[PDB]
């Protein structure tokens, strides 16, 4: 009865980066995907060309349907946050970080054309 | 998923003519994403066999009995050796040895402490990488 | 635009010991060639599709343009009637015969390309 | 493919904002296996040369196909104008690694340059 | 003999490295130079520091404290902040992308310290 | 109380193979070094260029203290099936005999260190 | 007759860097291990945890006997400007300082070998 | 110090191994103990095979010829069957390798040969098998 299980698609956000396209996955070593810190966190990797992964609060999660929800998320981050947290916010990803973020997006965008099974096969990133 | 007899994760024993009934993982090809196929009329199921120096194939459902423990080994022996040519049946209820008794012995092993698992946390420590 | 075959093309190889194998023309990981004359007579370098790769400089005359599975009866029964050979393959063989084919026929359904970037075997 | 610019093993320079106009060669993805897309406008996917190999999807806008280093001024000097340095340290050293990678690529045919020089992923 | 030095291989401790806050650690072999400690008159021990980004070095004793758990980083943080700059540093909260590693390395450190040091040698000794 | 312990040089009998240079290591997926399968079974890695690893009964264990107790290790095999004896004391060949003698240079290299030291220089990864 | 040749040890520096302890090697894509640029350069690998690689010019390497150079080579090469002085003459700290210190612990091992050992042993995988 | 033996890494030597044809190889470091040769009153030298599926070898002085190119594996047979003083070991050794092994030996030698067309230090930054 979670909200979210192995190979669903969300976005993260991690303070001082943009929301970001993610899958959940198992711990490499923990081998768990969920756990309670009274608050859940799920286990994430970051989408991209350069993996990373995290235990991330469910309050920082949102299911992914596709790039569009992206402006929303942002605007509505900024609604919620501080003067110079707005700001910063509404401000466009540029350099390294955009091209990362693009090839996150793509690549969320591919194994959300795919059956769960599939694509926990294609995307998992090996640790 | 939730239609077929098995799903990734799932526990099962493989037959392979030439070799004892194997402790495997029915798993993802590495390459085609796909645990089932059908070669429609008739199913098969990627599996891994458990061990020390690791094996993949597609296996046909006819093939494949569900693990539970090592006590079955005897009954499935007995049941393929009535099932089997004159030479067949004096080969299969021959026991093991060796390199393939040690490698056999060492998935019975690793399909054990799986089975002892929920399927999220064995599929999370037992998929071997490819 | 002489040669009969290019880096990414499907083939059959015959391996004397072995059965007509599902094979990919690709460049050697070390001599960076695909190609070569040993000695007057043209050699591929190809890798033997399955879930154990392997991979070889095969003779251009012990290759055959890969279509599909149909195929393997009539070069068994033309590599036997230019000679065991006609035994049909058992175990562990005959399992990782069945998945090169199956990774054949899935390489076979995608352009040149694309096949190129799924299925070259990294060593 | 006989069609597009840019084919896989072709050597290009690629400009990303915040970075010089670095020696790339055009590859497939290692995970969708495609080298180019549709994004009304072209991408294609390249490889960044030196010793701590990157990837990205760039605009074929941002490539320039890839003679030599002896174009680095130019294309300088013509990005400055469209658009308020000279690289030092790491990304000199990474960057000159590259520029070496890549005329030793531009030395070879497409065939072989595509079995060295394709980054392992 | 090892019975005789304060820590040993698989010993789970807090490093000290400036610019970085008290990182949850086990003590391990040097991949390549394959000793666990060493004299600099100063012992140091090699330790690997946990989380998603595995990381090094050969840390002083005098940097190094025995993990207990988490519950112990504000202690020693408020007796490590005890230059006017660096007590300002010290004391405040981590965030971003350290924050998380740092607490992928804590989640890591309190699931080997649950287990007998041969079991998490076996399961946490990062490959290099 | 156990008569081996992580890092522990042993030689190790496996029925059709000879007596093999071998190190006790734990699982690298079970994470143990020992077990009972009434009979204590422990986790090797045998040496070599081609390394594999098994869990050997203690009685098919010896403690390795070099290359000089082969032949009567042999022996005791031997005099412990008529075809089995001829089998045991033939002298390997080939590729095994290369692989044999590449393991007790490794073993011999092993026991020259302290345990700590030779357990990050010759644990086999996987 | 070239000054250096692959497995000695050098002290390099890269602008904003310190003097740090390398090893001449080939280039792991293109074998060679020294070039013209008119003006030589080597191929060399920065030792550490963190191991990097460079082709660095002969006139900013300096041969590697051990710690006890870096202080006069700090001041030696401690530069016209005024601010490249001070910030030259500054001891380094955190990360940078425990991967300098590492390098130095490799270095040190690594010239305790002969060349062949020493390359056998720290020649970095790529 | 390593101006004295007959090889030095990186040297390009044919090798016998009992069961085996003589075979393309590269004097090479053990990738754990680190030396290249040894004293087993007989020196050894570590060498790689070369190949599709590479090995490795401590292997006598005795049992290696330097490498100078493919024209050479006849004499070596031709000695090597004249040497044994077994029957059955002369009528195995004349005999032609075919299948799997052919392919892998053909694959050494166009490799050793490769190897062969290069200066020392290229050839061991180029070939030296990753361990
Ligand atoms: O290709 C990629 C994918 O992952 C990235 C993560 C990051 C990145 O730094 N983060 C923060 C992290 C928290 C835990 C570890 S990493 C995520 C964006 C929120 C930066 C660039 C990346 N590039
Ligand atoms: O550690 C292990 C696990 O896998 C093995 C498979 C085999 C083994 O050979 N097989 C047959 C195969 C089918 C196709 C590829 S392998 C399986 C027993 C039925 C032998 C030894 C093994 N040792
Ligand atoms: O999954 C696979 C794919 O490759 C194989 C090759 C072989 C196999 O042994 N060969 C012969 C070879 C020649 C050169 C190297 S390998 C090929 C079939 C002809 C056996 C099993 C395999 N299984
Ligand atoms: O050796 C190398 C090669 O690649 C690099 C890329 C970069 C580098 O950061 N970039 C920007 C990127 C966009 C997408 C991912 S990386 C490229 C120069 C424009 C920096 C240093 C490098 N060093
Ligand atoms: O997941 C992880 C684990 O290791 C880290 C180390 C560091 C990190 O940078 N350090 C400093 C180092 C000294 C020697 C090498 S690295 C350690 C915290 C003190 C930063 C982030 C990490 N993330
Ligand atoms: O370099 C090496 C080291 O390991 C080997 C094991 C074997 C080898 O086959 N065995 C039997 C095994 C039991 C379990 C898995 S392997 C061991 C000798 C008893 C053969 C050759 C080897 N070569
Ligand atoms: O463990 C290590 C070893 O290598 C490092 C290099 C560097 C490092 O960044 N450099 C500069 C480089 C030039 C070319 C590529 S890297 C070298 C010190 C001069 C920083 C930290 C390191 N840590
Ligand atoms: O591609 C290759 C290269 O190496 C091989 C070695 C062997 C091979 O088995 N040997 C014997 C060995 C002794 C020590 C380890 S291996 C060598 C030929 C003499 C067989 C096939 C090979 N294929």
């Amino acid at each position: 009865l979670l909200k979210y299980n192995v190979g669903d698609l969300v976005w993260s956000k991690v303070s001082g980066y943009p929301w970001w396209p993610c899958m959940v996955s198992a711990d490499p070593l923990l081998h768990s995907y969920t756990k309670l810190k009274s608050a859940r966190q799920y286990h994430v990797q970051f989408f991209g060309d350069a993996p990373e992964r995290a235990w991330i609060f469910e309050k920082s999660l949102v299911a992914f349907e596709g790039e569009g929800q992206f402006e929303k998320l942002c605007q509505e981050s900024a609604k919620q946050a501080t003067k110079a947290e707005k700001i910063k916010l509404l401000k466009p990803i540029s350099g390294k970080l955009r091209a990362q973020w693009e090839m996150g997006i793509v690549q969320a965008e591919e194994a959300a054309s795919m059956s769960v099974e599939e694509r926990k096969a294609k995307f998992t990133f090996l640790y």
